This record gives structure tokens, sequence and C-alpha cells, in this order.
């Protein structure tokens, strides 16, 4: 029932790590920002929850590090899960993701800068995003009216 994405390997044992992501949009020109890794993969802003962080605290840390922004976290879109293999970790991960919308945000600094930032149309984000869980979040947000 929980939207689930990613080819999982029946051979490997998956470790669980939780993640939180947020849609950060520029309503005035109908764009939203994506973070593109050095390897070329596009992601929503956010990431794996660390230490004793809440989902929201992980978001606050990530958008500062990646985007140089603060956010006012708004709507909770829901959970979408991702199965993947981390090459650098050499570890298979089960990744419950918790997806949110920023109501508003503020530019505070430059990003803390191996990734590149791309402001794109939401429909273009859907075409660029690496993960089915991320595409799911954008499509849900697109369908969510006032």
């Amino acid at each position: 029932k929980t939207p689930t994405f990613g080819k999982r390997e029946e051979t490997l044992t998956y470790q669980t790590r939780y993640a939180a992501y947020i849609i950060v949009s520029k309503p005035e020109n109908n764009t939203m920002v994506l973070v593109q890794a050095p390897n070329g993969a596009y992601f929503l802003p956010g990431g794996e929850i660390e230490g004793t962080e809440t989902k929201e605290e992980a978001i606050h840390r990530e958008v500062l590090e990646e985007l140089g922004i603060s956010v006012e976290i708004g709507c909770y879109l829901g959970e979408a899960d991702e199965y993947f293999y981390s090459n650098h970790r050499q570890t298979a991960y089960y990744n419950p993701g918790y997806f949110y919308v920023a109501n508003t945000w503020r530019q505070l600094s430059e990003p803390l800068r191996t990734n590149t930032l791309h402001w794109v149309a939401p429909e273009e984000a859907v075409r660029l995003l690496k993960r089915g869980s991320h595409r799911w979040a954008v499509e849900k947000w697109l369908a969510a009216a006032s």
C-alpha cells in the first residue's frame, strides 16, 4: 500500500535508513529546485535523517547545507519508500522517505558545494528525478490544490 520504488535484490540484506525530503518552489515563475549529485542524479532537497534528528530537523539541516536556505515546513505529502544500493557505502538500503512541502523559504547564504542546483518546471522535475519516490512526491504536490 505504501508507494514503493526500486528494484530490490533477493540476494542481499537491506539496512534501514530513514529520509526526509521537501519540495521548495518558486511560485512566481512556477519553478522548483532540484539538487544534482556529482554522479549526475537529480534529487529533491533533503536526505537521510542522522543522529537523534526528527524528520523536520533533517530537512532544516539539508536545505541549509544544499540550498543555503531556511524553510517554513508546510504540508506533509506522505511516505514513499525506496530500495537502493549505495556504491560508496557498499551497502543495500531500504529507505522510508517522508515528503513535505515548504510553505515559504528564505535565502540565507551560499550552499555549504559538490552538488549543483537547478530551478525547473515541476513537470520537468518529474522527467529529471532519479527516484520513483521523488517523482511520486512531485506528482502528489501538483495534484494538491488549496
